[PDB]
Order: structure tokens, then sequence, then C-alpha cells
């Protein structure tokens, strides 16, 4: 069966690997990969044999004959060595049958193709099906019909195979059981392994079986292997159908059941069928409806149904089983109110459906989406070496090899009678409703036979589609307007004359402090741009505190509907309180971005705050404040030992008192407050030239003196919080008790002098060093506690070593513990040899210089360094090469007069939650680092 | 009054000078006081000032020795300080001496009468010093406005003589009319001095009758000629100066309207004092009254109006009234106005009970005379000897027992337009006077206003809108003692704790007075976080004490006392006096400061105030620039006078509406009770004042961690600090140096405080007496943010690290000084230090006062003196070399230095630190602990 089809097929512009796809005499779908750069390679075969087969004399026998062909027969397990050979070159193989074909991907580490192909090939070749051998398995899918026992998603899946037709075989349950697969045989005198020889003799050796290599190799080379191996392989020609017609006769359309998971959570599904229409795949006309129902924008489905309550979300997408039938599924969150008004929701849903029809087929929208598509193929993002082949081998089946890749990522036809025909199927004659409730348990007295979910298929009485059909009226939905901004600058921008390997400050203003950087190492017109907002106001009172929150929290809220549309762009919006300022964060192509940047800063600088959303805010609030006194004990610890370090901080139960005052009126007053003076601090990055990045931060500053009429900030006005000075000779200790958990938490912090390039590498060192032997004694051998901590802690420009562990013990017990440790390490530092302390230095010297994997990962470096204000973009370089010239003998004499109980400056602290009385006391009488001096 | 102790004893020699016995066994001070009736009016017309060259010859005139200070130099050994002054009708001396000196005294000053030298080389002398006493007067405003007043009524009459003399005059004219102004001296001397009128006051404490039998006899040395006492029958002016306006020019920069109207000798009657009655009427401030008419206008900020001193026959009334621009333009409508409440006077007429009222307030105050001084009281004694016995004269003076309703409405009656001499003051007459007085140099022009507009005032006679004062409570409710609590503790302790409150008590007993003092202070976080929040809470605070004042004059003048402070942490409220308002007080302050109404005319003004304040800091002394610029650092955050200035601009009063209710939404209040107070009605007192501000401003006790003071920037061990500010305004340059030690503890405040009096009395002389550099010197500890440090200020024209490296000479010398003086010569110097911190409070509010500086420090043990005075006796020599040595030497391992460079407009170091950023160092530098 020597043949190779020969065409030249166009790829995303920027991915470099190249494909040739070819079919062979005997019609096994062939196609060839080459990716030399990559070290890894694969292979996938799938054949389209799905768990629900012609035959229905036992269940499960075809993904039995699936597990019987990786099971190796007798001979591959008797060999350990094959099992070795996976091991050594790192090759793991998952191997699973779905109803439309059975699917299996492998990996090998570098050109391990060769002898895995030889394995792949022998069981299509001549499988042995030995005694021995089937008694393994069928032990294995016993065990594999236990996990799908359990499974929620599969036993909505088989319930979906009980609402099909009885007659139909989809009923047919597709795991299958032990007793199925062999004890209800035997009696019936059928022979398992007899009819495992018939269906691999025919059904596989028929054309449904397709080839993909991912291997290095050239597709020359790539040809030759896989065509000798395949050729050999023939074909039945035996046609497979699927199914002709849809299963449901209409007898169980309209009738509402009620389904009681193992889990607790509520989804409501309404059913309905839709016809294949796959050749007009190009419109895509049936996902396009699906968009539009999901869509978050003006005149929402889901934003009327927001403001009942009834559905927090709404998903609406295609659902297909076989080919000749497919079905179209909505998915709606039930809420208390929601389950009263189930019956209104699907009136709604209806209402939406009418304004469709009012409108009729749009060309725009259509064409706006397939220019977001062509975007979205032109840049291609996390490709996969391993479970690329298993989709590929499905599409191939369905799919020309040469318009794979685009198949799903391009649209070419506009199809309104498509998009009609999906709208009609739509109607209530169609509509059947599943709703997932616990409440419903004790009403429902019918249980599925296969796995233990009752629902009641009990029929509607006095049914109420005919009121639906009745009462269609145009909804007051509106569709939604063109996205404000579409990528159309795919150019990136010509590197400048001038090189900085890192930020510089460009533009410096006592109203603004500006850094900018051009892309290196990347080659895409996305940019990204963080900006630091600083205002004392908001941390000087406890009130202070709460109404910045409720105001911030209120502000994205109110721009999530408006940016919804940048969602779909791409562009990123975050905004999130922080203690000293407001965190913005744009993300996304450059030429769009400044467009959503200056409506933000717009909103930011003037909001409007609505009573409503602000009384329900404020509960939002206060239920998570109450939510903390029955938190667990190890982040309860966490918190009360931060509270200490910083110079003044709120008290989680006073926060929470001082809510009852809190009010609308004040909160409005305090918004021009807070807006009237802060500091504005730049982070720009990606590809853009400098004195347009300059102009962008002018505009941004002009826009926030015109609205909010922001003022620079009077020298002293930015000053960071000082750590309270340990006594640096005293242990001290206070104890508070937990209420839910019954684990105690104890907590040890060692403060460590202030942060320096050396300091940081000594804490980093010690903390690395101790890790493994605490993870091999602590973490495992005493199993104190599943929690135990030993990492280092940077806050407030200092550096310590925290250890937050829970466990059933008295805390003072796992304190000594924690001593022994320490002691147990000073001894174990002393132990190990200094060619196993360099090989610890290496690790973490490997550890710290990791080069950036993506354009946002590279900034986000230069972010942290500017907030902290070190400035140092190229401390980690500095630092890596003192890692390498520390000694052993320095880490010992630093733990020794430092961390050590006996040492002379020992700074140790104790947080417990199951003395001192005064919190406030203690932090008073204790004195305040100064801040770092900037580089 | 029962406080003051004897003083009832008094004889009149046949001579008929007048002689009073005072036998005060508590005062432990001798005095003694001499008067005779002659003066500036009955010297020789022909000579000016003849009197006032006597009063100082009569010390030198005794024949006991040959020198002129023997007697001077006799005050001097007993430590007495004599002073003498002569005034318009009479000439006064007085002197003190040692509690049993008295009678070796009273010899010496007895051998004047016998034989007064009045020498020539003496008189030579004196006519040089006497002209030179003339010569400094001129400079002083008040001075030539005075000359020039007592001129103007007649050349001819008396009242134009000269009262201070001039040498010319005094020597230089009478010489060459071949007149011996020696002679002269001995002839007045025995015609108007030994001759009659000659008033003695004798202030001893061993017996009263010792200093009685030697008075009596050594005072009849003299023998009386019987002359009697000048007299004028009418006043100088003759009517011509009368409705005639002058415009003066005055040396300093201020404004002010003087009338001057002749009235009668009613105080010669002394039967009711009636025109000092008059004179609290126009005086007091309430509604309707003339000041608050003024306050409405603008025109004048405030007036005060007393009866002028006046003759034998005649007595003058004068008003003095601040002038504002706006008050400039209209003074003819002030003058007016003035009037107008005179009419409405008229209206009311004589009213008894307003008399009874004062008399009431004067008779139980004078019974409460808290304490006298025992210098100069005699000297006062001696003038009023003469019209008044004592017992009369303190009576009739304070209480004016007699009541005459005539009196009142013949004084009121004397007030008339016809009456008025009229006088303009003002810095705006420069150019437009011409006449000029000889003596002082004054300027002054007659501008008489039209005589249409002296018609205009005589036909305008219509009150306006004046209200009769309302009574107030002048009587203290209870004059007695209330009874000291059976349990009862030295020093207060927290009798009460709140989350909202804090309890200080102690009732006053060895002082046995009604008075009491009650101190509150209000915690505000909001009033240091900002520049513009600092600047709005100053103009709050200025605000409402004008708002209030109106009402709070009442209590002024029955002794009560109110004080408000915008200190950072908060504001301030003290109230002070008897108990009989003082609870009904303190309630109507907490409501208008809680609760307040803004004027925006008063609060415009107010703010121009306080940036004229904030500008007017450029022109300021060099070395008080030095210890604003060293306070910054000491208070940590704080705020620069160009940073306010500019937030002061920021600042609108509907913005400080706004933040005056969220200032007083939550607070703190400590209070200390002292004086006669029970502790269960002052525990009421204290729930009625948190009870006022939560009805008011809904009150709420601050979260633990929201209440925090500030903290002081921590110097590095070894360490030397100094940067540079220049003053344009002032050509000398200061240098502040400040070297920190440590946190203030009982040992540590001990050593510092020891060296810091070691080296006053040596730098005193080694540098002011000797170097000499400049006249600012300063060696004296500053205590801030609970940190001891010293601090050495010097101003003057010469280089900073000349200056600066003198003062490290001097620290090095005292360091040697240390090791030379001797163990006995360091004990004295500790006796000095310990008795002056162990000095006991002669006042009730001193004590409560020194109780509350430990209160707000947070410091709670008030008897600290005791421990620190006994570990102060036990320093050593070897331990002040130790202090010096662990942070004061130059080369101490632990030593922090900070210097402050004040350089001059027109103008080194072996190590240099300057500062460039202040914020850049703070940052920089660790804060020291808050003292627990």
């Amino acid at each position: 069966a020597i043949k190779r089809i020969g065409n030249h097929i166009t790829k995303s512009p920027e991915d470099k690997r190249e494909y040739r796809g070819l079919e062979l005499a005997n019609g096994i779908k062939v196609l060839l990969i080459s990716d030399p750069t990559t070290d890894k390679s694969s292979a996938a075969l799938d054949v389209h044999i799905g768990s629900l087969s012609d035959p229905p004399n036992i269940a499960g026998l075809s993904h039995f004959l699936e597990h019987m062909l990786f099971l190796g027969t007798k001979k591959y397990p008797k060999e350990n060595e094959y099992s070795q050979f996976l091991s050594e070159h790192a090759g793991s193989s998952n191997a699973f049958t779905s109803g439309e074909h059975t699917n299996y991907y492998f990996d090998v580490s570098h050109e391990h193709l060769e002898g895995a192909l030889d394995r792949f090939a022998q069981f299509f070749l001549s499988p042995l099906f030995d005694e021995s051998a089937k008694d393994r398995e069928v032990n294995a899918v016993d065990s594999e019909h236990e996990k799908n026992v359990m499974n929620d998603a599969w036993r909505l899946f088989q319930l979906e195979k009980a609402t099909g037709n009885p007659k139909h075989p989809f009923s047919k349950f597709g795991t299958g059981n032990k007793y199925t697969l062999e004890t209800r045989p035997n009696q019936e005198g059928i022979d398992v392994r007899q009819e495992l020889l018939k269906f691999h003799s025919a059904y596989y050796s028929s054309n449904l079986m397709a080839v993909v290599v991912l291997g290095r190799e050239s597709l020359d080379d790539l040809t030759n292997l896989v065509v000798k191996l395949f050729s050999e392989v023939e074909n039945k020609n035996v046609p497979l159908p699927e199914f002709p017609e849809h299963p449901f006769q209409e007898e169980h359309l309209k009738q509402l059941y009620k389904i009681v998971p193992i889990k607790d959570i509520r989804n409501l599904y309404v059913t309905f069928p839709i016809p294949d229409l796959q050749k007009y795949y190009k419109s895509n006309p049936g996902h396009y409806l699906g968009h539009l129902i999901g869509h978050e924008g003006p005149g929402s489905l889901l934003s009327e149904l927001k403001s009942k309550g009834w559905v927090n979300t709404l998903v609406g997408g295609q659902k297909e089983g076989a080919r000749g039938f497919m079905f179209f599924i909505i998915n709606v969150d039930l809420t208390e109110e929601g389950l009263l008004h189930v019956e209104d929701i699907i009136l709604h849903m209806f209402q939406y459906i009418q304004k469709l029809r009012a409108e009729g087929p749009q060309e725009w929208v259509f064409q706006e989406l397939k220019d977001l598509n062509a975007v979205a193929f032109r840049f291609k993002d996390k490709e996969r070496p391993r479970g690329y082949t298993s989709k590929i081998a499905g599409i191939l089946h369905y799919y020309p090899l040469e318009e794979v890749l685009t198949a799903e990522y391009l649209l070419e036809e506009f199809r309104p009678d498509l998009i009609e025909m999906v709208l009609d199927k739509l109607r209530p004659e169609n509509v059947r409703v599943a709703i997932v409730s616990k409440s419903f348990e004790g009403k429902t007295d019918r249980t599925e036979e296969w796995y233990g979910t009752q629902y009641k298929q009990e029929a509607i009485p006095d049914e109420v589609i005919k009121k639906w059909q009745n009462a269609d009226l145009n909804g007051k939905f509106k569709l939604p307007t063109k996205n404000e901004f579409i990528p159309t600058n795919f150019e990136i921008l010509p590197l400048e004359k001038e090189a900085t390997p890192y930020p510089a400050l460009i533009k410096d203003t006592a109203m603004s402090k500006l850094w900018f950087k051009q892309d290196d190492k990347f080659f895409l017109p996305k940019a990204n741009l963080n900006f630091e907002f600083f205002s004392p106001f908001a941390y000087v009172d406890p009130l202070h505190s709460n109404m910045a929150y409720l105001y911030l929290e209120l502000l994205k809220d109110s721009l999530n509907e408006y940016a919804y549309a940048a969602e779909l762009a791409g562009l990123s919006y975050d905004l999130q309180n922080t203690i000293y300022g407001m965190y913005l964060s744009v993300k996304g192509y450059n030429d769009k971005q400044p467009i959503l940047l200056k409506k933000i800063i717009e909103k930011m600088a003037t909001f409007e705050i609505d009573e409503k959303r602000f009384e329900i805010i404020k509960e939002a609030y206060m239920r998570s404040l109450n939510n903390f006194r029955a938190e667990q004990p190890h982040q309860h610890a966490m918190y009360y030992l931060r509270l200490l370090m910083t110079e003044v901080a709120w008290t989680k139960d006073e926060l929470k008192e001082a809510l009852d005052d809190v009010t609308l009126p004040r909160l409005k007053a305090f918004i021009p407050q807070l807006l009237s003076r802060l500091h504005i601090e730049a982070l720009l990055h990606g590809n853009i030239t400098k004195q347009a990045a300059l102009g962008i931060m002018q505009m941004v500053e002009d826009t926030l003196i015109e609205h909010a009429h922001t003022k620079p900030l009077l020298p002293s006005q930015l000053v960071r919080y000082r750590e309270v000075q340990l006594p640096d000779r005293g242990w001290f200790v206070y104890q508070q008790r937990n209420e839910v958990h019954n684990n105690s938490g104890i907590e040890i912090y060692y403060q460590t002098d202030m942060q320096s390039t050396s300091e940081n590498m000594f804490l980093e060192l010690f903390a690395q060093i101790i890790s493994e032997p605490a993870f091999n004694t602590l973490r495992t051998k005493e199993q104190l506690g599943y929690i135990v901590f030993s990492g280092p802690r940077r806050a407030n420009g200092i550096q310590g070593l925290r250890f937050i562990i829970q466990s059933e013990k008295p805390p003072h017990y796992l304190e000594s513990r924690v001593e022994a440790f320490l002691i147990t390490m000073e001894k174990s530092i002393e132990d190990m040899t200094e060619e196993a302390f360099q090989k610890h230095i290496q690790a973490l010297a490997i550890r710290r210089l990791d080069k950036p994997k993506k354009l946002s990962a590279e900034s986000a470096k230069y972010w942290g360094e500017i907030i902290s204000q070190q400035y140092n973009f190229d401390r980690d370089n500095t630092e890596v090469a003192y890692l390498k010239t520390l000694t052993k003998e320095d880490i010992i004499k630093f733990y020794k007069e430092m961390l050590a109980v006996d040492a002379p400056r020992r700074h140790k602290v104790s947080v417990h939650v199951l003395v001192i009385q005064n919190m406030t006391e203690f932090k008073r009488g204790l004195p305040l680092f100064p801040l770092v001096k900037p580089h």
C-alpha cells in the first residue's frame, strides 16, 4: 500500500514546523509532521470505533477491546524491558474510548519512535488474545467502571443515553461492568474472545483509522518508516453509517426531570435536537447563535436575569452526539429565587429568541467574529507536543488533511437559512427540561439502574408549554453594538536605535515617574502597561480602609459589563484593592490599548455609585469577615503575625464593628477627597516609540487633573510602613483559641536584618538547604500535620523565615519539634559534604536564572522591583555571581550568630492559635526599621 | 484682708510726716519707703525737672562716709534693691534690707536728713545721667505723646513744666545766669523735702515696737517749716484747645484715637469713685455693647477706657481706641458711636444694682487677696498714706462702700461735645504735621474738624442699638472650703478609668483656696495628617475663640479663665477659677466648639492673618531659624512654612465646615481635677462633659491602634551630621548643635542636666564674658519626643566652622575643667541644682501645671522629682566624666551628633555630612521607641 498525495499547505505565518499529509493505497489517513527544533517526538493512531457498537450482545466489549490492544497481550507485560524502555524515555501514554472514536496518545523523549512504531504495528498486524492476558484486563476494566460510577460528569452523560430511545442502541451502557463482561456471556454461551477475534479482523481493518507522527525526523524519513509498517494492514471495505435518524421519537419530548447528584450543585438543561449541517461548516451558524445567547453586553439575555438574580451565569453551546443526530443545550445557574421562578426563566429565554427572529440574521456581527477568528488563528498560542496528536487524529476522519488546521479557525461563507433553521429548532415543542438540585431528593422515586442518580422522569401534567408559545412577545433585549476596539495593526514597531537592556526613566516629573522599555527576545505587537496610583487617606482610618474597598469593589463591578467587549478583544483590565495604592493592569494589542486605558481612567476619576449596588456589596464584605472566624488556623496564624509586623494595622473584628455606621453619603464624599491628591507610577512595556509612550503618559495625567483635580503629593506624603524592631535577646509568645478546626496552629518567625543583595542570598540559600530535610522527616516521617511550611518571607523591605504548622499536637510540643529540627539542621549542614553544598547552591542558581517564557512574565519582574522601590532590574544577575562566591563556612556562621537558640542576635517571635496581653502596647514599645534606600 | 498680715499700725508725727508700721513675721525680707508731696509741677518755673534730679541726689547726701556709693555698697551687702522716682506732685523713695538689719538701714537714710551733701562732683555726673535718662525716654513712642499732652494745655500753667529734666535746663542755663545748682539743691531740700509732707512706711519682722521707737525719734530730726501742699484750682486748658482735632505722628506703627475731657476732682471726694464705674460700662463687652458694634463694623478690634490722672482741683477722662484701615476712614463715625453709647447710658440712668454687684465682687475679692510682693508694697502705701489712712484707702479704693447716684449722674453730665478735646494718632500722618515738641521731637498738627461737623456732633444725640449688660455671677457659691474627703491621696490617682475618659483627682489642702483648676485634652488623629489639615485646624480654633469671646468676658470679670490651644494631637481646653460658675462655664464652652457656625468675613480675616504669619517667618532671628529646623527632625513628620502657605490657599469655608464634625466624631479626653472640688462632684462634672459631647457630636472612643504619638529619628553611633540653610534677612549667622544621648530615664535625666548645670556657670564667663563672639549665647538641655539632647545656639557675624571649632574647644576645656574642679566644688554645684529642682509652687495653678505636663507626656509618676533629687545627690565627679566620654566626647563611639547651620546672608568642618533631601534622610534613619 504505497501512495502519497502531494500538496503545499499554508500554516500560521508565525509557526515554523513543516508538515505533509498523504493517503496510502489501503486508505489509512496519514499525516506527517516534522519539528526538528522540539526535542520531544510523538505519534498517534485513532480508530473511529466508539464504546457504542452495532452488536448489542454485551456492554463494554468494544471498550474491553481497546484495553486489550494496550495490554500488550502476555508478551509485552512479560518483557519488563518494554516498560523500562517507556520509563527510560519518560514516555507516558493515555488510552481512552469515546462514542465517536477510541483515541490514544503517546510520546518519546528523542528519536525513540522506531521501537514504539514496531510495538504499535504488532497489535494491528497480529493480536495474540492469550488466556493469561485476558485475566489481567478483565480486572482492569472492572476498576475503570468503579471510578466512572462516582463521576458526576459521566452520570449526566449516561442519563443522556437513558433519555435516548430505548429501542435505539444509543441507550446501551458504553462503560460496561465485570458482570456484563464475563458473568453474563458464560450463562448466555457467548464467547468474549471469539467476538474480539471477529471485531479486530474487520472493524479495525476498515478505513476508520488515522495515523499522525510529530517526529523531529525529516518528512522523507517519516514517510519511509510509517509507510512500510502500515502497508501490511488492508481494507475489508466495510461501510459504517453510524445512526441514520435521531433516536428520540418525540415520546420523551416536553418532559421535566429532577436529578440529585452525589455532589451539591444546581444546573438547568433544556434539550432541543438539531440537524447535522456538517457540510456548511464555513458559517458555523449554531455556535454563532450560542455566542449571542452567551453575550454579556447591552440588552443581553443574562443581563435581564442578573437584575432578577434568578440566573447568576448563562452559557449556550452546540452539543454533538452521533454524526446523524446533534442537539442544542442551554445551561442556566439556579438560585433560590430562580427555582421559584423556573417557568418565568424559560419564558425569558424564548423572549430573547423572539428578538433574534425580529432582527433576523445579521452579516456585520458574523464578519466581526470572522475578523476576531483570523487574528486568533494568525497568533497561534499554547502549542502542545502531547495531546495535539489526539485532537488532529479525530479531526482527520471528518476533515481533509490540508484543511484540518484552518477548519475551526476560519469562516468563509454566510448561511442565513441555516441560522433560520437552528432558530426554528429552538421552539417549546422540542424543549425538554432537566433540573439538578439537592433539595429534589425525597421527591424522586425513580433511580437510574447503571449509576445511583435519581430522576423522576415524571410527565408534567397540565403542561405549560402551550402558554409559552401563546404568550410569545418581542423582547426588550437589544442586539449588541459593534466592538469599539478591534486590532488592525499586526506590524511590530521597529526597535529604537538607542538600546536599553532594562527599563529607563525617559520622563521624570513631580506629578508622575515614567519607566519605559522596548520588546526584546519577543516579536509580538502585544504590549502591557501597569500604572500605580498612591493616596494617603486610604489607610488613614479603619473606616477609610473599609470605604476604599467598597468603592474599588463597586468600581470594577460597574465597569465589568462595559469591559466584556475588551475581554473578547483580548485586552485585560484588572482593578484590585491594595492598602498603599490602586493597581490598574492593562494588557493586549498595543494599537487598541490606549482607548480602553483612557475610558478606565475617566471612570476611575469620576464614579457614580447606586444605593442598591452599594447595599449588596456591603453585605458581601460583612459576610467575608464573618467567614474568617471559622477560617483555617494556619491562614489565621499567618494573618495574626502579619498584623503585628506592620506599624499600624486594623483588627478584622474592629473592621466589622465599624461597618455599622458606614453610609452611601460618606462614601460618595470620600471619592473626590481621595482622588484630589495622589501620585502616579508608570511601568510601560512592549514595542512602541519612546516619544509616543511619553505622550500616552501625558494624556493619562492630563485627564486625571481635568476630572479628579489630582495634584502632586508633597514630599514625606509617600512613606512606607516600618516593621517593629525585635528584642534580639528574647522569645515572646501569646495565645488565642480557634473554634472550628481540631488541629492546633503555632507560627514561629525569625526577623533577618534588612533587605540587601547578600542578605537576600543568605536567607534564600538557608531556606533551600533546610527544605529537602524538612520534607524528608518533619513533613513525612513525623507527619505531625499535613501543613508544614519552611519558606522565606519578604515584606516592608525586610526578610524573615516563617514556620506555619497546623497539627493535632500542643503548640509548645510543635515548637519543640521545630527547635529539634533547627539543631538537626546545624549538625546536618556540617555533616553535608562541600560538593553536596555546591550542588545545593547550583540548583538554587538554576532556579534563580530562569529566562522569561512570556512577554508578560518579563514585564512582571520589573514591576516587582519598582513597587518595592528597589528599582534593581538586574539584581538577580548580580546576585547569582555572588551565590557561587558564597561558601559553606559563612552559612554556618550566619545561623550560629543569628538564628541559633544561643545566638547573641536572636530574633525569635511566637504566635499561637489553639504573654502579649495588648498587641498595641507591645508594638508601641518596639522601635521602627527605616525604609531601604532606593537604588 | 485676712490673707494679708498686720499692716494696721500707723503714727502721724507733729511735723506732719506720715508713718505706717508693718510687722510681718512670715515675710523674710525687711523694707522701708519715703515719700514727699513735691513734684515737677511744683519745680521752679525756670528750672526743668529739678525734683527728679534731686531724688537721685538724696542717696549720696550722707556725710557718714566720703563715698557717694557708700549707701549703695551697704545695700549690696544686705542684697536689698533701692529705686526712687518723682511723680507729678510727689517724690517717692523705696528700699529693702536684711530681716534683722532694718534698724541699720533706717539709720543710714536718717544720715541724709542730718547732712545732705549734694556734692559738686556728684552734681556734675548727675546732670549728664538725668539728661541720658531723658534721651532714652525720647525713643519711647508712648513717652513722646505724654510729654506733648502736658505742654499743650498752657505754656503759663505749671502743667507744661518738664518732669524728667535735661542737663542744659538743669545746669547750663542756671550756671550762665550765675545761679549755683548745688546751692539750689540745698535750699530746695530744706524748703520742700525737709519742710513738710514726708511719708515714710517701714516693714519689719522682729517686732512692731522695735521699728516704732527708732522711727519717731529719728524722723523728728528735721524741723518742719509747715510748708503747704501745691494745689491747682482749675484744669490747665482755657477751652482754647476744646473742640480742636489733632493729628500726631507716632515713632511706632500704632493707630489710636484720644479725646480728653476736663472733669472735677471726684477722686478727691472718694465717695463713689464714679468715673471708673462709668468706664467699666463702656469697657464691658455684651449684647448691645460699644465694642460689639465696633467689631461688627470691623473698624475697631478693641478699646480701653479708664479715668486719667488728675491734680488736686481737676481730673481728666480719656479713651484709647485701636484703629483699622476701614476705621481710619470712618474715624468720625466711631466718635459718633461713642456719643451714642453715652446717650444710651443717659436713658438707662445711674443704677444701684450695677454698682452693688461691682461692690460685692470687690468686697469678697478684697477679703481674698492671695499675695503681696514685700518689695514695692511700702512705696505704693507711702503714696496713698498722705491722702488716706491705710484702712480707709484700702476699703474705699477696693469696694467703694459709700454710694452716690448723683456723682455718677454728674460725671455722665461732664462728658459732653463741648468738653471733648480731640487728637488722632496714625502712621499715615507723615508729612502732614508741622508743629514739633522741643523736648521729645514729637510731630503733631492742628486740623480743626469743620465747625459744621462739630455742629453735626451736637445736633446728633440719639442712642443707636445698645443693650444694658445682663447681671452675671460675680460671687463664689461657697466662700467656705468643702471638707477634705476621709480617704485622701497626696498625689492625684486614676479615680475613674473609662474607654473615652481618664480621670486624675487631688483636692488642694494646704492652700485652703476656694479656687480650683480643671484641665481637659481632646485627641484627634486627623489634625496632623496633612499640611492642609494642620492649617484648617488653626483657622477653626481662631474662629471659635473670636465667636465665644463675648460670653467669656463675663467669666474674666468674675476672675474665671478659659484657654483654647491647637495642639497637633488635638484641641486643648483648660478652666481655672472659682467653682461658682466653673461647671456652667465648662458646659457652654463645649457647646460652642462641638456645634459651631462660621462667619465668612471672620474666616477670611483669620485666614489672611495666618497667611501673614507664614510669610513673617522669612524675616526671623537666625538663631530662631536653627531651632525650627532642628524641631522638624525631632518631631519626624512635620510641614515647612512654604508647603503650609500653598495649603492655606487651598482651604475653603465649605471644606472647613465639613471637617469639623469629622474631627469631633471620635475623641479621647484626659482630665486633671485640682483645687477645692469634692471627688463625687468632680465625677459628676466628668460625666457632664462627656454627655454634652455625645449629644452634640456623638463622640466615640478611639481604638488603641488609632491612638498613637510621634517618634524621633535615631542618629548612628560615632556619627556627625550637618546641613546648611541661608537666612536672607539677617546679616549674622546662627548655629545650633544638638547632641542626643538616650531615651529619657531617671538616671539619664540627672546625668545630662548635671553636665548642663556644671558647664552653665563656666560657659557665661568663658564664652559670652571673655570670647564675646555674639550677644546670643545658650547652654541648656532640650526635651522632645521623650529624648534628652544638649543644644548650643550662638548667633554672630563670624565663620560657622570657626564658631563650631570654638564650641568643640570649649567642650575639651570643660573636660579639663571637670578634672580641675575639686570634689567639694562639684558637691556645691549639685546642691544648687537640687534646690532648683526642689522648688515648691507658691500658687495653685503652678503645681497643677506641673502635674499636667507629666500627663500629656504619658508619664504618670507625679512625684518623679523626689526620687530624681536623691539620685542627683549620689552623683560623683567620675560618673559625669563617664557620661561625657560615652556621648559628649568628640571621638565617643556611641556619640550621636546633629548640627543645624543657618548661614549669614553675605556668608572648614573636619567631617562633612551635608543633608541634600530631608525626606531621604528621614527614610534612611530609624525611629526611637515610644516611652512605656
